[PDB]
């Protein structure tokens, strides 16, 4: 039962994220991983919670999130997924690390409070 505020702020960091100012490195992050047509197909083996921003975005919008830190907890999943899959060194690896530096940035702002 999250409440507005929560919501709004929520909201507000996913279209962040999202925004085609960051169109050269979020793409990859946007919708969900699909292993074969990505040449990728052991994306399994290595992931059991695929997360993207799309997702991120529907979950909120349909009050799957019960307070902030859950939201929280499935952007940061992205970004888990990516270094669980993607070695360091490589572009997806790092734009990842990228789009978690303006996730962390924009974080910080969050009410103290998840309202409900």
């Amino acid at each position: 039962a999250m409440g507005q505020r929560a919501m709004k702020f929520c909201q507000g960091v996913v279209r962040e994220l999202m925004s085609k100012k960051y169109a050269s490195f979020n793409y990859p992050f946007l919708e969900p991983v699909d292993p074969v047509a990505l040449n990728c197909p052991t994306y399994f083996d290595y992931v059991k919670e695929p997360m993207d921003l799309g997702t991120v975005s529907k979950k909120l919008s349909n009050w799957e999130y019960e307070n902030l830190d859950q939201a929280e907890h499935d952007i940061r999943l992205i970004f888990q997924n990516c270094y669980a899959f993607n070695p360091d060194g490589t572009i997806v690896n790092m734009m990842g690390h990228r789009l978690e530096d303006i996730f962390n940035t924009k974080w910080a702002d969050r009410p103290l409070y998840s309202d409900v």
